């Protein structure tokens, strides 16, 4: 089984926010995934075949037909491992407990947390206007949301270090509430109680966009790893 | 048809994981063109037009067979998307900068083939290792190095974007085999006398991870991997 990877994180860093991947094709490649949309117009999250665009106006809109993306990741989720979080557990505690239970730090995993969270902190990237700026600049004015005692789902991927720059090394997680209105890209969280489900994948298929923007992008940033830490963290 | 099929990672090779589970009987499922190595680092892999060889330090080149295994290799179905002629004497540096300027993008994957006569080719052939394995930086210190003069044959390999360094080898990664199919190896340097160039552009890379305990348990978090790849791959 595979992670289907649409373009690279370093292209997003360089301000290439317009891709040619059409979300009408999501069912060909997975029923689970995360990412963003063209122009950075919102956060993508989906699982069980149901995908949403989360925007900074506090809405979550089902994805449709000609929605496009410069960057996203999909898989067909299979429940290979399950784990229960009984009581309060912080992100640092959780992420450390899970990665100690992985068969290998050298494989790809999809991960889903379903339950109640004491806290979740998210961002939602917002629509950008041309000419685009690099992502480190673009996220400085992102909306940040703090949720308390909220029911919902955190979903995303664990990525081995050797793929950092194609994807985001380590945990990359998005959140949507049970009411399907709010969430975004996750910075931090505390679990009250949840069920964990993990899917192990032995392949990553990277698909590069057929766009002039991607062809002409400058992807030779020696500081990309620190720039990813900056854009993806609080 | 539009992918590089990538078997495991260069950083796993760096860590001394020389035994994979990829069986070369399955090469025809994934390409007719490629390079890499074999289990135990027993020789260099090269193939094109569906014909693959194991190049060893003893100056032989043996056709690959059924149960040959590899920890690291790259394949594609080669399509002649671009052609170019090198009319006269041209150094590696000349050539690599001439081709690189002609690529549609430095952000895509390419297969590349040079067929003709080379004034010089310098190669290495990694040699069979005995367990317990040492890291690749140590393993290559005693590699056989060959120098060929005015030789006819084929240089073949891949151009890899910088974002995939560590999965594969960023930039040019090229192997060589002579027309007599006996000699060659992993290319360190070369001077073209005259050759035909053919290039194939790919929009996908599919990375396949081995189902081996060795790979599962490997330490792939070497902050210095890029320099270590420089070391093992130049002269
Ligand atoms: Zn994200
Ligand atoms: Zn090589």
């Amino acid at each position: 089984s595979q992670i289907y990877q649409v373009s690279t994180m370093t292209s997003l860093l360089d301000g290439v926010y317009d891709g040619d991947f059409e979300l009408s094709e999501i069912p060909k490649y997975g029923d689970f995934g995360i990412g963003t949309f063209n122009k950075l117009d919102g956060e993508l999250i989906g699982f069980d075949g149901e995908f949403y665009r989360l925007r900074s106006d506090g809405t979550a809109t089902p994805v449709q037909n000609g929605d496009r993306s410069p960057f996203c990741s999909f898989t067909f989720f299979t429940p290979d491992m399950t784990h229960k979080i009984d009581a309060k557990m912080t992100r640092e505690d959780f992420e450390k407990e899970i990665n100690s239970m992985l068969p290998s730090r050298n494989l790809f995993y999809a991960i889903r947390i379903d339950g109640l969270f004491k806290k979740v902190q998210t961002r939602t990237v917002e629509l950008q206007e041309k000419p685009y700026v690099p992502m480190v600049e673009a996220v400085k004015t992102q909306p940040i949301f703090n949720f308390d005692n909220v029911r919902g789902t955190i979903v995303g991927f664990l990525t081995p270090a050797y793929a950092n720059g194609i994807a985001v090394s380590g945990y990359h997680l998005h959140f949507i509430d049970e009411g399907r209105n709010s969430g975004g890209h996750v910075f931090d969280y505390v679990l009250e109680d949840c069920t964990v489900t993990i899917s192990q994948k032995m392949n990553m298929n990277l698909r590069l966009p057929n766009t002039a923007d991607f062809f002409n992008a400058n992807l030779d940033n020696p500081d990309f790893a620190k720039d990813i830490e900056t854009t993806e963290g609080s």
